[PDB]
């Protein structure tokens, strides 16, 4: 089927999509709009929001929707309907904590306030939990690489950008991202992706 | 299976569970923990967050993570792919609005101004663009209720409270919530259940 991807140029809420092709070796359409142009992108989104897929003339929405229909019947997937059940809890306490920032603040002295205050005493509690889940594990659901691991590392690797200390006392969590990090497939989606702060 | 969901006494988070297994007659145990005790389970939580549920002594978390486990391999879930897809972006839609509002806020100037500029400018826009997606169908994905129809009934059922006029300008929306609570099951949930404000 034909793929469009639309987003910013950034890799951001995207990017999860992003790794699940590379991963897949699924050609698509990389579309990154300018801001100059998002007035008209907005007036055909469903609900005022990027990304969007689109599908065979279809359109779908929501970020971690479109990655678990991508997912789906594939080996990132997780192997029983239980674990499937914690790879989409993993993903949503990640994606519940990353949207408590406030990335449209338009003033930065607040903005920077509450980052700082967020990646100081929100984090810590987070990063504990997610070290004792994963435990001496490979992984973090089953024996094998799931879209969970996916978006850890992509959301881990936002947050060093303003927090580099992040898991200094996490060890395992910069192991996993490692791990991550060393799929042929996804290694070289990230050696040629477009560099950008998010 | 022996179920068992632990949250708060209000609808809430849980909710959207709740009218699951009231839809496919499953009964569970419905456990309202109280906020003097909250504290002590929150301890034995991976993540120290509710709802959770407890399938045959697995714990599961994550609200709407749980209600994709239930709801899988049943009329609930969309009948294609790409359906489950929709079903699953228009709930997560509906779950990043209310997750907007800054519910434990203690700050009653702060907690009413987001309330009330939520309510006030981002509300109208979400019901203008759920309506043109509804358009004159029955339900939001497919020919038939899906859980993402449950959700639109909870949400705009605690958004009411609010808001009363949410809806002046959307008949058919108001429809839909009709709808859903006219199913018999659901019926017979919404009038046995814990009276409370959320
Ligand atoms: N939870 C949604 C997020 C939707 C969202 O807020 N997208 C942002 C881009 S990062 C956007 O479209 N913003 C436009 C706006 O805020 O009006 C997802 O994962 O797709
Ligand atoms: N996004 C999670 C909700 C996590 C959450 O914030 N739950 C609240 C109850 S509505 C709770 O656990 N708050 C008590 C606390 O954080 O100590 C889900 O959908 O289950
Ligand atoms: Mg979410």
């Amino acid at each position: 089927p034909n793929y469009k991807l639309t987003y910013f140029n950034m890799r951001g809420r995207a990017e999860i999509i992003r790794y699940i092709f590379a991963y897949l070796d699924i050609q698509y359409e990389d579309h990154r709009i300018e801001q100059a142009d998002w007035p008209e992108i907005k007036s055909t989104l469903p609900f005022g929001k990027i990304p969007i897929l689109e599908v065979d003339g279809l359109t779908l929405h929501q970020s971690l929707a479109i990655a678990r229909y991508l997912t789906k019947n594939t080996d990132l997937a997780g192997n029983t309907e239980m674990e499937q059940c914690h790879v989409d809890a993993i993903v949503d306490t990640l994606d519940d904590f990353m949207s408590c920032f406030p990335w449209a603040e338009k003033k930065q002295d607040v903005k920077e306030q509450m980052f700082n205050e967020l990646l100081t005493y929100n984090a810590p509690h987070l990063m504990q939990d997610l070290d004792t889940y994963l435990g001496g594990r490979e992984w973090l659901i089953g024996m094998s690489v799931t879209w969970a691991d996916f978006y850890w590392e992509i959301c881990s690797t936002t947050l060093l950008v303003f927090k580099p200390d992040l898991l200094d006392n996490h060890p395992r969590l910069v192991t996993l991202r490692k791990k991550v990090q060393a799929i042929p497939a996804v290694a070289n989606w990230i050696k040629r992706r477009p560099q950008t702060k998010l």
